[PDB]
């Protein structure tokens, strides 16, 4: 069988406070995890994840085919040419099992300057009818800000881990312009399960999704308590244990770029499991114009031979790829 990946549980609660040495001890743990498998569980994070799971389940289980077309991104509904990112991503019964709903910064309203300019990667969220889904929009928007807050705290820990001041990343992660997204992914139980929705890896493993690096600075993920994720290490792919009380954290490829691969974006994949479950990532993205100068923490002078890349260029390029 597959070895279990080392995915430590880190109490991140000091990152919300003013005990600087305690924050450094958290930063060390983040450093160690980042340099090992690239994953850790954030615990004592303050978010009500059971309620998140319950509200998300109520939504997934009550939304109708009519509503899904009405909310569909343009890959599924040609009428919705402005919806590249935000909206409903339909299942295809007999073929594609997964379905999801993505939303972006609630501050991307029609009057937002980037929406007015039609800047790539910015969209105004779409929502189901309030009467059919009472409280869902308000809950989902509040969740965005709850997970934004956790993510800001985690970015302080990453900054300290890399030898920087604690606002090194967080100063570019702002409510008025963050390109961060929430995705509410449903993985269904199906009997029989469509073979066309099952991929097989080179090593024989049945997959729902093949290997990838995340398009993000960091990813902040809640999942149901059903083991499914694997990470590629030198020892081969290893199983990441489930923990539905914590947030699974890893770096995306923007972090790898900025740190000259000192904090790699780990390659990971999703095993096929025939189980009704949830995968609720928050992709921590900066602003469209955010640029952090690449560096290299392994080098005495900290200098890197990588070219600066704006977050908006990174994201546009990554989402297409
Ligand atoms: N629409 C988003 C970007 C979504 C990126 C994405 O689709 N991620 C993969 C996916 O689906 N999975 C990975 S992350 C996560 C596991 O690696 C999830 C899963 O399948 O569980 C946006 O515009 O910002
Ligand atoms: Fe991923």
């Amino acid at each position: 069988s597959v070895s279990k990946a080392n995915v430590p549980k880190i109490d991140v609660s000091p990152l919300f406070g003013d005990d600087q040495a305690a924050k450094m001890r958290v930063a060390q743990q983040i450093d160690a995890a980042s340099r090992d498998t690239g994953f850790f569980y954030a615990v004592n994070h303050g978010i009500n994840v059971q309620r998140l799971s319950q509200k998300t389940k109520e939504f997934h289980m009550s939304i109708t085919p009519e509503e899904k077309w009405d909310l569909a991104i343009r890959a599924y509904n040609k009428e919705h040419q402005d919806q590249v990112r935000a909206g409903y991503y339909l299942s295809i019964p007999g073929k594609k099992a997964v379905e999801s709903f993505c939303y972006l910064n609630p501050n991307f309203t029609p009057d937002h300057p980037r929406i007015q300019a039609k800047t790539p990667t910015h969209e105004v969220n779409v929502w189901p009818d309030e009467t059919k889904h009472p409280g869902f929009q308000d809950f989902a928007e509040q969740y965005y800000w709850d997970v934004f807050g956790l993510s800001s705290a985690l970015l302080k820990g990453y900054a300290l881990a890399l030898g920087k001041e604690e606002n090194f990343f967080a100063r570019h992660f702002k409510p008025d312009d963050t390109l961060a997204s929430v995705v509410l992914i449903r993985y269904p139980y199906l009997d029989p399960y469509p073979e066309a929705a099952i991929k097989t890896a080179a090593d024989g493993t049945k997959l729902s999704f093949e290997w990838h690096e995340d398009v993000s600075l960091i990813t902040v993920l809640y999942q149901s308590n059903v083991q499914n994720l694997q990470v590629e290490t030198a020892a081969g792919y290893q199983d990441i244990e489930a923990d539905d009380t914590g947030y699974l954290i890893n770096c995306g490829s923007y972090m790898a770029h900025l740190t000259n691969n000192y904090y790699k974006a780990p390659i990971h994949r999703v095993k096929w499991v025939n189980a009704e479950r949830q995968s609720l990532p928050f992709f921590v993205n900066l602003g469209y114009d955010s640029v952090i100068d690449p560096f290299d923490p392994r080098e005495p002078n900290g200098k890197s031979d990588r070219e600066p890349l704006s977050y908006g260029d990174y994201l546009q390029n990554g989402l297409v790829s």
